[PDB]
């Protein structure tokens, strides 16, 4: 499903994704953008063999299983192929737990890189919220 701008993010914000752990709803939408253009069916492969899934690209290296990643670990507890749903509830749950494990919102290299400094806010500007 492709997402439209203000469809996103009310749904991050029923899902408690607005301001967890110190990041304004801005920066989660800003991030889905550049990370998969509002498209919840995105996927991309990784150098060493891993592969992200989802709005916002989880990595199967420690998250998720997918099958096909030797000798990596599935701290999230779920297939990989549950972050692809038109549902978003998948991909925000283990999201928290990535953001929790001492680097902040710095796992994902798209958001340190285009939207890490910026005008988050724009990005729901003149939404009904
Ligand atoms: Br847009
Ligand atoms: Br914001
Ligand atoms: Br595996
Ligand atoms: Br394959
Ligand atoms: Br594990
Ligand atoms: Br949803
Ligand atoms: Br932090
Ligand atoms: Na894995």
């Amino acid at each position: 499903k492709v997402f439209g701008r203000c469809e996103l993010a009310a749904a991050m914000k029923r899902h408690g994704l607005d301001n967890y752990r110190g990041y304004s709803l801005g920066n989660w939408v800003c991030a889905a953008k550049f990370e998969s253009n509002f498209n919840t069916q995105a996927t991309n492969r990784n150098t060493d063999g891993s592969t992200d899934y989802g709005i916002l690209q989880i990595n199967s290296r420690w998250w998720c299983n997918d099958g096909r990643t030797p000798g990596s670990r599935n701290l999230c507890n779920i297939p990989c192929s549950a972050l692809l749903s038109s549902d978003i509830t998948a991909s925000v749950n283990c999201a928290k737990k990535i953001v929790s494990d001492g680097n902040g919102m710095n796992a994902w290299v798209a958001w340190r890189n285009r939207c890490k400094g910026t005008d988050v806010q724009a990005w729901i500007r003149g939404c009904r919220l």
